[PDB]
């Protein structure tokens, strides 16, 4: 064995002490990662002990007591509660956190990599907490990230810092660090599109797709990847650089996923990672919310890729 | 739980069947070891190059584990040249051609990957040779494929079924967890790299266009596509579409490997209630006549594949 | 590793050698995935009575994997009153005597308890009865004990020798960590309950005298006494020793049972050179009566058991 | 899954809220939990990848590398080093702890228990931290414990609150709260002491040996029971009650444990079960120490056992 393993704690504490910050930030992060062992030994028992709803139910249990038990939270919001949590008197802390526990449980019937998303900010106001704590524009978050529950359990953290790989090692139920300062491709040669909802595209992902097929400088197209599980493609966009969409289309007009705790999460964890996140439009990190669970068009990758796609939204403007 | 199934009793009580020799049990018994052992390499490849290197390691462990299981004669491999022949201290009548790891590069991507397996009778009398390999997939005795993915599981396919089995970290024994699996009759998911859109025949570019835009007003497919044969194969096999890797001229003959790849996942989709289909013949029947020859390959649910089969007709 | 040695791949070359049917590997490999699920339960024993109960489904485990062997007839176990006799459907050649979880009262404390196992061969031609469990430990074709400790350990007795096997806990799979274990001629450690130092017969009681205060004015002995068979006879074979459990008046014929605690530690200690009396005779000789028997048994390195039975000899 | 796990680290924290305490205390064990996963690991696989000696200094390094990192100690002293490890200045904190990396080293290749022992102090001193601030009497630990591994690995943690028993989760990598507010029991039925060195015990051991093998009031004697590894004869002291004795003889004149980091421990553990720890003549706890590895004799156990042989060493006196 290795005698100075960095876990995830440690370099937390590495990097806490070194801006003599926080300390609280630690509590909440370890609570995190118990939660995400335990959902990930879940998962790869998965068929031996359903999936889709039950499974999430309990995940969402999980991360809610160990986060109201690290003494760090003060509001919650999860994609399985109608209303955000706020924390006992006794027990708050400072931060607000905005998960998603299993992103894509449906997924797990197929063997799909699924996934945690959290969003952590700090509470701003001086008020008794509420779910307008949790109403903060992206900017605003003090870290955020995910944990890929695939072949390896990765916990992908973004600080404000830069972008910091984590995986967990079986044996001692611990994260390890394993990839230290991640910034993505300029411009990365794969795709990431539900294309079955062709027809509904607006004419700028329509032109944009085209031209990634049948690419107009007479170069090589690019590849498609689509696994249909937000963690699984981010993860990929990250590592080996693309872009992945999922625009606005007729049953999700305002684009399908949630605001605070997926497209904010990764948004923050792609721009530090020198990508870009936008709807479109805006970037998706100034977009001040309005209900917990409103939604958002995004479209982040590589910044030569976003940026292709931004020049001809202006365009068909 | 007190009586648990695991391959090993599955194997052996359908070997019994057979009025048999054990040769098969050991030989699937021998595959689960380098199966959970690749797994664990998995788990942990990034706590520390991992495409050449992983993919050789699991290669030896392999063949390793098939030679001593005293069961086989001639192994095929993704990563070898020339067959192997068994030593004639070790050899027995089966005939193994497998891909160790398949996609091993996206590793890096935390893509599920995994193992495929074909496995044949030798039935002539002389010498062991890669000749012994070069049999039709419509004479598989068994074949099959260990996804390592959120969960590892292995999918095995032999003449009275297909049955998964998954992984128990805990006892490291593979559980039977689904019996005799039989695909949905048509599907709601097509699956193809599109990044190809300039190369495909047009059967497949006017089957594409059809599956987004519904002549007949029908819901439009979803889209999947993780870029692994084993986890596109295996979404295939559990709820339904089509998968196509079809020729794409870059690839004239297609990507995918016939007797590791293309054949196994073919037989377990048949045994299923699937179709396999180049676009112009049953992949199951093709004669092979290279070890490494390649074949394009459309399978999963009987009625998606029908109708690009139709649409093929149609282009003449 | 590419070439790993497991239980299975070792039992199979060498049941090639003896030309025979392949249910001895059947046996061990069902045994072995027992041994795995019994170890991931005590090692979890507490994360929640864990003594009746967890015996009791450790006792339904081995019965389970044993009957679906296709190996066994006669399974007598610490925990059922009548020999189990095999279905026909099920039944093979050998008997097997265990002791699924001795000590089990020690997992409180967490003392290292184990699996301890006996199997003949069942020559006779009628039916299947008891009667072919009550063979001399003499004729044990294999015998062994699993030890449930800091690592689970198979340690493995045959005609050819002693092998200990370590439990790989990442791919669940036993492999061969010692090969041909033999006892050191002469130990330093004596172990036994003194506390029952009243009832001794004056031979036991003239040697504890002996180690402790030595008359050549030799080192005195270090003295070990874990209270779980399987600790103390494991460390009795590695470091060498003497482990003692004579009959203390209150147990007039011993505490432990021949067919599956005796005879199994028994048969180890002479594969490895070491030997096993009760004080009268050497255990592996004596011809059972009742299934549920106890004997005295001193068993550890070859010279200070001589020494003890001196002590005994002059002891009229 | 349960879905509300009482890891050791929110115990701790629960417990350390309640007291507006130390915030330190929690980064300090939960590093050595890490550690403590990390060697049971380790000697879990031991046979595979000597034990007597390196696996045991490999233990150390861990140790020291993860308990320098959690910011929360200033100076380690350690069975293996000669002398006390003073913390860089960036990295201290205000704990000393004393701890036995791996009790019982040479035991792995028998498959006997073995353990890790910690004390934990809290460095008093306004000075320059030096070996000094460890010489602190037994009776001024903030904290002491140990982990067992055997059969399962259990970590045992004595704090001025009581004795808790912790196991871990191989699972999910998770020291687990399974026994809550350990007590032993009043008069036990089992003594555990090396018989082999009977020729050189003092007058009042050998009078209670005899006497526990033939008792006076004629009674059912004594079991006997000697894993001949102290972390695996106290927990088990513990639990079933009984006394633990390693008094001084021939070549240990001055007993064989050492006190900062194995008697100590021990004995905090014990007297805050309700259980009794002494040399014979002075209580463990109040020896004031003189060399980070001074020797002592330990005498441990339910309360009624230890009074006998103190009543016994009062006769001979
Ligand atoms: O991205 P494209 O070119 O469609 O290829 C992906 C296919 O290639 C694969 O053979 C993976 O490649 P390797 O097995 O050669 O690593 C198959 O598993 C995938 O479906
Ligand atoms: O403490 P004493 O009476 O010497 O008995 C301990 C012996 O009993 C044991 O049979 C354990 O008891 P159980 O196996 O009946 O639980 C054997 O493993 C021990 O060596
Ligand atoms: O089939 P689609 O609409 O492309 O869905 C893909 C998207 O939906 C999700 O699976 C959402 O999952 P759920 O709706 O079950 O929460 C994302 O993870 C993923 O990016
Ligand atoms: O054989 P003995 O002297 O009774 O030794 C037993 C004592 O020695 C120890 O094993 C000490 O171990 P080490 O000397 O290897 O550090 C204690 O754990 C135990 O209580």
């Amino acid at each position: 064995f290795d005698t100075n393993i960095v876990t995830l704690t440690r370099f937390v504490m590495e990097q806490g002490r070194k801006a003599r910050g926080t300390g609280e930030m630690t509590q909440l992060l370890n609570s995190l990662c118990t939660a995400v062992k335990a959902i990930s030994t879940a998962v790869r028992k998965a068929g031996i002990a359903d999936q889709v709803k039950k499974l999430d139910v309990l995940s969402n249990d999980l991360v809610i007591n160990v986060l109201k038990s690290s003494f760090a939270t003060c509001v919650l919001v999860t994609e399985e509660d109608k209303n955000a949590i706020i924390v006992e008197p006794e027990k708050r802390g400072k931060y607000v956190v905005c998960f998603d526990p299993l992103d894509g449980s449906s997924n797990i019937d197929c063997l799909v990599s699924i996934g945690t998303i959290f969003g952590i900010y700090r509470k701003n106001s001086t008020d008794e907490p509420s779910e307008k704590d949790a109403l903060q524009p992206g900017r605003n978050l003090v870290a955020a990230g995910y944990a890929l529950y695939g072949s390896a359990t990765m916990l992908v953290l973004a600080m404000v810092n830069g972008v910091n790989c984590f995986m967990l090692d079986p044996a001692i139920g611990e994260f390890i660090l394993v990839d230290r300062n991640v910034k993505i491709k300029k411009k990365g040669s794969i795709y990431s599109i539900n294309e079955g909802y062709a027809k509904e595209f607006d004419p700028a992902i329509t032109e944009y797709i085209q031209r990634k097929k049948f690419p107009p400088d007479n170069s090589a197209p690019y590849g498609a990847r689509y696994v249909g599980s937000m963690v699984a493609d981010v993860h990929r966009t990250l590592v080996y650089g693309g872009i992945f969409m999922y625009p606005a289309n007729k049953k999700s007009p305002k684009g399908k996923l949630r605001l605070l705790y997926e497209c904010n999460p990764m948004a923050y964890v792609m721009e530090k990672a020198g990508g870009l996140a936008t709807t479109g439009k805006e970037a998706v990190l100034d977009i001040v919310p309005t209900d917990i669970h409103q939604r958002a068009p995004i479209i982040l990758g590589s910044p030569e890729d976003v940026t292709e796609l931004l020049e001809i939204y202006q365009k068909h403007a």
